């Protein structure tokens, strides 16, 4: 199971922003495998004030992005997309449901997956301009505060966007770098989470942190596809990582 | 939107067990109301190494039991069960935002609940012999380990089983009393959870408790209900509480 999240390097004003793509089980980085290499065609994005940048895919790994210019204090956003793939599925092989589970008709289920990460530059940026306002992610988590300014055990209110509207009733799970330590034994399972809520109808939540570390926070809907002559189904995974304390 | 849980109070060698049936919102105990007595038609049961026996209910509230003995040191079950109730469903259409809708027609499904709850009697209890034998819960949590040796950031393991064979990929959360109190009220949930993890292919899945407390485990399975010719689905909502530290 390969999930998509953005992680940021620790940044001051004046140099350049390293950002990594995790494409694989949070929190380990992994380069990205030449058969998956056209699924990200497209750079990750610093958003600052003067909106949407492309960043530039360099380094050691494949997974490294570097601003094009250093960045100056401030909190701004590092975006990440996993293009659309298609995939043809098939429904069969649950528990007390029934072995006959409509027998064998196959379908379209696109996949997309988006990964969103808050970088505050400087030791004393908390702001909240650029951070919450939406980028466009068919599924989105939009941060409603700073995550700077939260400690344990307080509340970081989130907004879940689909489509550009506010999605009700979606499970957010959250977890962070440390929680679960378990081997790649698992193989189909993903990590486990210290934080689990549905969004209200306004499509918001509030996670609480009760550790201080680097978060994940994960959303997925399934959804028809809007053009059903093309294909059926769409399956979104998006995430927002943060830092808490530390 | 209400759940069955159980509660006990901390309990020492020789004095009565009570125990509460929580059916609402965790963990706010609640009367029974008039119109549901019939769901909780059978009592509380105690689980020892005699097996399972009829708690008594006593008390000013209708929630509250009692065991039939003062008990002894160990490691006990107290488990409540909401009988199965069936009611007519249509999806007819309804609530929201990302699939089409609406195949309109009525079907029967049949509602069961369960609560389970682990209680150590004297301060030195953490036996395993009863509390890890399942009691045949049509959905259940039997933990594989008793919660009194676990601390904090350490991994209880439970296994989750349905009609008596391990469910795999199911959804475990787990929260505790008071991990969620801003702003509730009859109008506003509570519902968030500290950990939430699926099973695996034995059934089992750890939770980690990142505080110490009064912790309920929640796993819920909708199902088709056996007998087509009587009713389609059913949907089943079981608990674990136990105490951490």
């Amino acid at each position: 199971v390969h999930r998509v999240w953005v992680e940021t390097a620790h940044t001051h004003g004046g140099e350049y922003l390293k950002a990594d793509l995790g494409y694989g089980e949070f929190p380990e980085l992994e380069p990205i495998a030449k058969d998956r290499l056209h699924i990200f065609s497209k750079p990750m994005q610093l958003v600052t004030e003067k909106g949407k940048e492309n960043m530039i895919q360099r380094g050691t790994y494949n997974y490294q992005y570097r601003s094009n210019r250093p960045v100056k204090d401030g909190s701004y956003l590092v975006t990440a997309e996993y293009q659309p793939t298609f995939r043809s599925k098939n429904k069969a092989g649950w528990k007390q449901a029934g072995i006959k589970e409509m027998p064998d008709a196959s379908y379209c289920e696109q996949t997309r997956m988006f990964g969103k990460n808050i970088v505050n530059v400087g030791h004393e940026s908390a702001d909240t301009a650029i951070i919450t306002k939406p980028v466009g992610q068919n599924l989105e988590i939009v941060p409603l505060d700073n995550p700077a300014n939260i400690h344990v055990g307080e509340r970081f209110k989130v907004r879940v966007l689909f489509r550009g509207e506010p999605l009700p009733n979606a499970t957010v799970t959250a977890t962070f770098d440390g929680f679960d330590t378990s081997d790649r034994s698992k193989t189909h399972k993903t990590e486990a989470q210290a934080f689990s809520d549905t969004t209200d109808g306004k499509g918001e939540v509030d996670i609480i942190p009760l550790r201080q570390g680097f978060w994940k926070a994960s959303v997925e809907y399934k959804a028809d596809f809007p053009d059903q002559s093309l294909c059926q189904k769409q399956a979104n995974y998006t995430t927002l990582t943060f830092q808490i304390g530390h």
